[PDB]
C-alpha cells in the first residue's frame, strides 16, 4: 500500500547519472543496467518507488562488533525497502538479509595491465613488488579476509597490511591500477566493462570462485520471492540479456 | 575406449567452414561457436572425436508413420554418439533421444524487414498478402504442426498450404525473407546473429515460447549425465558466455 | 508450523484410492499425478500435511447470491490452507482464491462416440439430436454460463434447459456417453487419458479455449509464491512432463 | 529397480542416534547432516535404501599388503551402493572408489585447551611435551603417513611411535583431549562444531590442507555423476548452506 524505497550507489555501468543539459531530479538523476531492471521489476509487480544513494557510498561488510555498514546495512534497519544494485549474494550476507535469485553471475577475478609476467593470483602472493587490493568493505575484501584457504590468507595478510591498498571504490582502484604497480581483486562483469574500454588493462587468470548478483530486501520480505519470479519471467522472455549487451556492448 | 561420432550441421555462426588458402580436411574444416563448445566438453571429460555433417541437412522431425529424419535420426540410429549443435530441446524430441542440460537460452520469434505495420505472429495469422514459414523439418515447423492454440493452428494452415513456404535451411529463409514479402518463424538467437548484421532486417514481436539448445545423445547415453556436468562447469567459469560474445558481436 | 490441510477430490488419473488388500487411510490412501505433485511441493517446501476430499465434491462455483462452494469455498473459508487438483485457473475464481502459476495446461473439448459426423461445437448447436452437457459448478460450465459467443450461449440455453444434461463430475458424463447418446464438454488431457484407454470413444473438434490448471491458496497465503517457485523448479527439470507420462500412460 | 544399501558410520553432527522412548530400528533409528543429504539425494534421484553402519566402524585405509577396510572396502567388495558420510576425497581413495564432486569444504587442523602457548602445527612439533594424534585408518592419519614435508613427516615419526597415540574415532580423541594432555589433529568443520559446544576447547592454528567430503560409490556405479548433479543443484538453491546451519548451530 505504497512506495518502495530503493537503496544503491554509484557504480558504472550499474548505476549512473544521466548526462541532460536541464537539471533532472528524483529518480530522473539515473540511468543504467540496474534501473532498467528496477523499471522492469516495478512493471511486472506493479509497485512504485524512490531511489536514494546509500550515504557511506559502500556496499556492506561486518566491523568487529559485528555491525554492518554500507547497503546492506539500510535493509538491516529496514531504511530501505529494496537493494538494487550489483550486490553480491554471499552466505555471509545471507544470515542479515535476503536475496532474490541471480539476475546475473560473475566470479572474482584480477585487474591489471598487459604485458606482465603475472598470470595468476598465486603470483601476486608469492612477491611483494606489485601492490594489490581490492574495494574496501565489499564482498571481494571479505572473501579474502574470511578465507582459510593457504594462499587467500596470504594475500590477506598482505592487502590488510598495506595502508593504501583497499580503495574506496572501482573507480579509485581502477585509477591506481592505471597510475601505479597495483592489480585489483575485482568482480568479472566489471574487469569485463573495463577492459573493452582500456586496452591497455586486461584480466588476468580466470575466476577465483562464482556467485551471482541479487536483489536484496530486509530479512522475511514478502517482495523477496515476488522479485525472484518476476526475474524469472525476464529470464524467460530473454530480457535480461538483451539488457547486459545494451550497457556492456572494441580493442584491436 | 575410442572417438565420438559427433554429428551436426552448417548454421552460421554455430557451425561453419574456415576460411584457408589451404585446404583443410576433416574436423580441421570447420569453426563456430559448436565448435568451440565441442573443443570444450572433449577436453573436460577426455575423449576424442570426428566431425560428419549430417546427410539430409536437416535437424529432424517425424513423418505419418512416426519415422525420424536429420541429426535426431542418427542418434536414434547410434549411427552417432553426440549431436553438437544448435539442437532444440523439445519434449517430443525427449521421447526418441537424450539431451544434457541447455548450454544456451532461445525462443521462437520472427524475422522481417523493418518499417511495416506488422507487430505480432496475430498479425501474421489474421491476413495472406504477407507469406510466412519455417525451417522444413525443425523444431519450429513441428512447433506448429503440434500446436492446439488457435492463433498457431490458423498459421499452420497457412504455411502447410503453400508449396513454398516451408524452406530447406535458414539460409534460404533469410534469402526469402530479403527477396519476397515473407516473414520467417525462426529461433531468437539466430534473429539477433542476423540482425546485427543486416540493419534492413528486425525482429517482429517477444518469444512466442522459451527454450534452450542442448547436446543429443542416444537414448540411454553416459555421455548425457557427463555432458551435463562439463556444461555446468563451463557456466561456472563463465566460458559460454564469452563464447558466445565471441562469435555474436552495429546498426543505426 | 503445523500439518497443511490440502483439499482436493477424486478425477482419475489426478487423485485416486490406490488399490490394496486392507482398509488404507490418511494420506496413504491416494495417489496420482496430482499426489505425486503434492509430494514434491511437500518436499521442497519443507511442510507436512493431511489430505481432505471436499464434503460438496465440487471444483466451485458462485450461485445468485454470489456463494461459493466445492473446494474454493474451502480456501475462501479458510477451512485448507491448499488445493491440490485439476482446478481450471479463470478470472471469476482469481477474483476470490489466489493460483500458483500453470503446471498444467489444457482447454475446453468435446468427447463422443466414435464414427459420426459430427466434428465440432459448431456441429452439435446446429443440431438436437444428439444431446450435450458438462460437469455441473465446474469451470467449463461456468464458461458456458457467462459467454457471449453465439454458438456457446446457445448450447448454454440447451444445458440450461434440460434437467440431466449437467452431470455430477467426469465420471457420471463418460458413463454417459457410453450410455446414451450424448456428447460431454470436457477439458481435453482428461480427453487424453480417456481416449487412451476407452478405444470407441475420441475428441470431436479442437480446442474451444486456452488455459491452465494452478495450485489454489486463500487470498494472502504465505505459500502461494514458493508454490509458484517450486513448479517453475519442476517445470525446468522436466519433472511435470515425466510425471503426465507417468499417469497418461488404441 | 531394489533398495540401494547406504554405507556410513556414526559421527557427530553427521549421522547420530535420534532420541526415542522405544526402541527404533531401520533407517528411522538415524538423524543428522548426512542423513538429511541422503534424504535429498533419495528424492532427487528417486531410489529406495537401507542404511547399514560399517562393522568394523572405520572410514578406510590401506595395509601393507594394499587392502582397503572401512566404508572404501565395503564399496570395493559391492557389500554397499553407496557410502554417505564425512568421506573425505583424496587421490589414494580415487583410484579404488569413485567419489560425487564434493558437498562440504574442509581442511586439517587441530583441536586443544584453550589457554596455552601452543599456536600452530609448528609449536607441537618443536616439543614432546603436549601429546598428540588423529584417528586411525583416517584420512588425516594416511596424510602424515605420507607426507613429505619435514613437519609432518616428524608427527607421524611420533603418531607411528606412541601405542596410543591414534584414535579409534572422533569421540575417543575428543575425550582424551579433554581427559590428558593431548592435541587432536582433527578435520576442521568438525573442530568447529565441538567448539561451539566444549567451551573449553578451541582451534590451534590454520588449515594444514584443503580438501573436500564427497558421496563414495564403487568404479562403474551407475549413480555417481547423477548424484554430482543432485549436489550441484542443492548447492545451487543454498540447500548445504541450509542443511549445516541445521545441525552445526561460547
Ligand atoms: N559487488 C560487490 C562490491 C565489489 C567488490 O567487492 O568487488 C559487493 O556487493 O560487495
Ligand atoms: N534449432 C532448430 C532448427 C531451427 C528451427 O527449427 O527454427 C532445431 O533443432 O530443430
Ligand atoms: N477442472 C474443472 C472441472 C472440470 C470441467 O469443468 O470440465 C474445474 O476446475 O472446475
Ligand atoms: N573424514 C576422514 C576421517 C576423519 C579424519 O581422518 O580426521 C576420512 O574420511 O577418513
Ligand atoms: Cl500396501
Ligand atoms: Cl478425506
Ligand atoms: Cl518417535
Ligand atoms: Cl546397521
Ligand atoms: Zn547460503
Ligand atoms: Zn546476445
Ligand atoms: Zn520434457
Ligand atoms: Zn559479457
Ligand atoms: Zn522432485
Ligand atoms: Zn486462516
Ligand atoms: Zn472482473
Ligand atoms: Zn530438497
Ligand atoms: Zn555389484
Ligand atoms: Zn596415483
Amino acid at each position: 500500500n505504497r512506495s518502495l524505497i530503493v537503496t544503491t550507489l554509484l557504480e558504472e555501468p550499474f548505476v549512473m547519472f544521466r548526462k541532460s543539459d536541464r537539471t533532472l531530479y528524483g529518480n530522473d538523476r539515473f540511468e543504467g543496467y540496474c534501473i532498467d531492471l528496477l523499471k522492469e521489476l516495478a512493471h511486472i509487480l506493479g509497485f512504485s518507488y524512490e531511489i536514494r544513494l546509500v550515504e557511506d557510498g559502500k556496499y556492506g561488510a561486518q566491523d568487529d562488533k559485528g555491525q554492518w555498514n554500507g547497503m546492506v546495512k539500510e535493509l538491516i534497519d529496514h531504511k530501505a525497502d529494496l537493494a538494487v544494485a550489483p550486490l553480491t549474494i554471499t552466505h555471509v550476507r545471507e544470515k542479515a538479509i535476503d536475496f532474490s535469485k541471480p539476475f546475473m553471475t560473475l566470479g572474482v577475478s584480477i585487474l591489471y595491465r598487459k604485458g606482465t609476467p603475472i598470470d595468476s593470483a598465486d603470483d601476486l602472493a608469492k612477491q611483494t613488488k606489485i601492490e594489490y587490493g581490492a574495494v574496501k568493505d565489499g564482498a571481494t575484501m571479505t572473501f579474502f579476509k574470511k578465507s582459510k584457504i593457504s594462499t587467500f590468507e596470504k594475500m590477506w595478510a598482505f592487502m590488510s597490511s598495506k595502508p593504501s591498498a583497499l580503495v574506496k571504490n572501482n573507480e579509485e582502484g581502477i585509477q591506481r591500477t592505471l597510475t601505479a604497480d597495483y592489480a585489483l581483486l575485482m568482480e568479472s562483469t566489471t574487469i569485463e566493462y573495463i577492459t573493452q574500454r582500456n586496452c591497455n588493462l586486461t584480466q588476468i587468470g580466470g575466476l577465483i570462485d562464482s556467485k551471482g548478483y541479487g536483489i536484496g530486501t530486509p530479512m522475511g520480505s514478502p517482495y523477496r520471492d515476488k522479485i525472484t519470479i518476476a526475474i524469472l519471467q525476464l529470464q524467460e522472455e530473454d530480457k535480461l540479456h538483451i539488457m547486459k549487451e545494451k550497457w556492456w556492448r572494441g580493442c584491436p
